[PDB]
């Protein structure tokens, strides 16, 4: 038996509508996450100063991601790439809001690594996942995507678009690759690997 040594995030309030009212579209995580900064934005719980868009891909553009909801089950959900929001407690305690996990809308962010994400050590290092954070803020100013990139060569729908208009910006109309992309010289925020990413947001 050992006390943990305080409790500030026993009973932290989500900055969200609970999962069930959120702004959601399968396949669109980048703007489920845009969705949940604006909500943030415009209601007068929390700055959107504490919060960051995470963009998790790797080179490939191949991720595993394990408690995913379209994968019931012990195996993971390989993606592309996939979005989360993160925000920094004024405690200091992390949590995640991924709408599409089945693990806790928000989840504490140790047992969202250790859970979802899981450790790198026996995945072949091309599997590998890489971070890219972008202060919310940041994130609704720069973000846009003209979905281009979820239809196919004929123009069809991959998955139902999301029920309102494309995001843009005055400086672009789609720049999503730019997020993807986990190279620095490239878009907005930090990358960094996993062990980067839970050295920052950790505790
Ligand atoms: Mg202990």
């Amino acid at each position: 038996q050992g006390m943990e040594g305080g409790p500030a995030a026993v009973h932290y309030q989500p900055a969200s509508p609970p999962r069930d009212a959120c702004v959601y579209s399968s396949c669109y995580s980048e703007e489920n996450v845009w969705k949940l900064c604006e909500y943030i934005k415009n209601h007068d719980q929390y700055p959107l100063e504490e919060c960051y868009a995470v963009f998790i891909s790797n080179e490939r553009k191949m991720i595993p991601i394990w408690k995913q909801q379209a994968r019931p089950g012990d195996g993971p959900v390989i993606w592309d790439y996939h979005v989360v929001l993160l925000h920094v407690s004024s405690g200091g305690q992390s949590f995640i809001y991924d709408l599409d996990t089945v693990l806790p809308f928000p989840c504490l962010f140790d047992t969202y690594v250790e859970d979802a994400i899981k450790s790198d050590d026996d995945i072949h290092p091309q599997f590998r996942r890489k971070f890219r954070v972008i202060c919310a803020d940041s994130y609704l100013k720069n973000f846009a995507s003209d979905r281009s990139h979820m239809k196919d060569s004929s123009g069809n729908w991959r998955e139902p678009p999301p029920p309102y208009p494309c995001i843009e910006t005055g400086d672009s109309k789609m720049n999503l690759n730019d997020f993807i992309s986990m190279d620095p010289k490239v878009g907005w925020g930090a990358v960094y690997t996993l062990s980067e990413f839970t050295h920052r947001f950790g505790s």
